[PDB]
């Protein structure tokens, strides 16, 4: 209304809740720690109830226009021999409403829906304090600003969570694996083709799709090693290179091109476990509160649903945040649990055994496809108008 609402983080959840807040009569302000919007990341899937929300948000056609268009998927051994080849569907469309899109393309689409929302980059909070009346936010500039409501949308490593919640109110559960992805020059000359090689509890992929000049690389692997500083990019890259030192295939050609990449991403595959996602005038959304991990395939869809419900409950409560936050926690809990359980289930076998029976792999793959459809629909959305 006139309420001062700060949204921390311009990823998926933060821009999404800004759209809903703006639509529902509020005037949010958005901040991003980085200098500009971060567009790295693998393809993600808009699935289940999130496809309905994308439609209501007015972005479904735009997402469809930016769908991935891989025509040929090959699984190869470390010498490059093709073990199995899959081909895409006609027109690059599924028969259902699901759509695969690069994360960066989705983030661009979301930011276009909130052109009327102030967004400040290079803004980083160093201190947060709240009383019964205001949230006091001190920035690295030295600025100090008071807000009625602060929404943490700042990802699995949420600074907002760290500054507001006691360490015993949240756990980061490592699921035993890591993910890295980045773009490099398309030195193989791939054309709408994805190559993937799996060995020794490790997976390496490389594709080129809609930009013929660039290729996107992906690395996933099991490891119990924990970094000294999970945010230290030098340590991340050294760990990635050590891990794949003897993998062979294209791994050295890819890793040797990381200095030419402007969108490097690396993170542990982890869940955020909390009994409540709010404290006083502070609410967490998306990965900051309930990251289901990349192995769920659902982080962006949980972010969509969380943004919608929190914004709606704030509208229904006529800006009475205590009531809205209570409803938010209650209405989202079952859906978060279902999606997190599915991520845990996938983690129990992902890359765990070097060689798996074909019969076993096929039954596992079929069950996962059935389960993810159920999980993605496991909520009844409230209506807010
Ligand atoms: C660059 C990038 C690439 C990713 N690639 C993948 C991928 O390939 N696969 C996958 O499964 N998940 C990936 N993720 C995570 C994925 O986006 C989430 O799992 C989910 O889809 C969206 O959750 P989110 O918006 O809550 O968090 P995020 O997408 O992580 O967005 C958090 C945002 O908050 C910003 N931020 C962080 N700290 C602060 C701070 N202190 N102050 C202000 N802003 C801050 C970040 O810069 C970012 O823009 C990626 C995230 C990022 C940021």
């Amino acid at each position: 209304k006139n309420i001062k609402i700060l949204v921390v983080g311009a990823g998926i959840a933060g821009p999404a809740i800004c759209y809903w807040l703006k639509r529902f009569g509020f005037s949010p302000v958005l901040i991003e720690k980085y200098a500009s919007i971060r567009k790295g990341g693998q393809a993600l899937d808009i699935r289940g109830i999130a496809t309905h929300l994308a439609r209501v948000m007015g972005i479904y056609d735009q997402i469809c226009d930016r769908r991935t268009r891989i025509e040929c998927g090959r699984f190869v051994d470390s010498a490059g021999k093709v073990l199995h080849e899959e081909h895409g569907e006609k027109f690059g469309f599924r028969q259902d409403d699901e759509v695969e899109i690069l994360r960066g393309d989705l983030v661009e689409i979301l930011m276009k829906t909130i052109a009327d929302v102030p967004c400040y980059f290079n803004k980083s909070i160093i201190s947060m304090q709240q009383n019964a009346d205001k949230v006091i936010v001190k920035f690295k500039d030295g600025k100090i600003e008071n807000y009625d409501i602060v929404i943490g949308a700042d990802g699995i490593h949420s600074a907002t969570r760290r500054m507001i919640f006691d360490k015993n109110e949240y756990q980061l559960i490592h699921l035993g694996s890591y993910l890295s992805t980045f773009t490099i020059p398309n030195y193989l000359g791939l054309s709408h083709t994805d190559l993937e090689c799996e060995a020794n509890h490790k997976l390496v992929s490389i594709n080129s799709d809609n930009n013929p000049e660039i290729a996107r690389a992906g690395f996933m692997f099991r490891s119990q090693h924990i970094l000294k500083d999970i945010r230290d990019e030098h340590e991340q890259k050294q760990f990635l290179c050590d891990t794949f030192r003897d993998f062979g295939w294209e791994t050295q050609n890819i890793l040797n091109r990381m200095p030419e990449s402007d969108d490097f991403y690396f993170d542990a595959i982890t869940q955020v476990r909390m009994n409540s996602w709010t404290k006083g005038r502070i609410a967490l959304i998306g990965d900051a509160g309930y990251c289901p991990s990349p192995l769920s395939g659902q982080g962006n869809n949980l972010a969509f649903v969380g943004a919608y419900i929190l914004a709606g409950e704030l509208k229904t409560a006529n800006a009475n945040y205590m009531q809205a936050f209570s409803r938010y926690n209650a209405l989202l809990r079952s859906f978060v649990d279902t999606n997190q359980e599915f991520g845990v289930w996938v983690s129990k076998s992902f890359l765990v055994e070097d060689e798996v029976s074909k019969e076993i792999a096929e039954e596992r793959s079929n069950r996962i496809l059935a389960m993810i459809k159920l999980v993605s629909n496991a909520i009844i959305l409230p209506q807010y108008e």
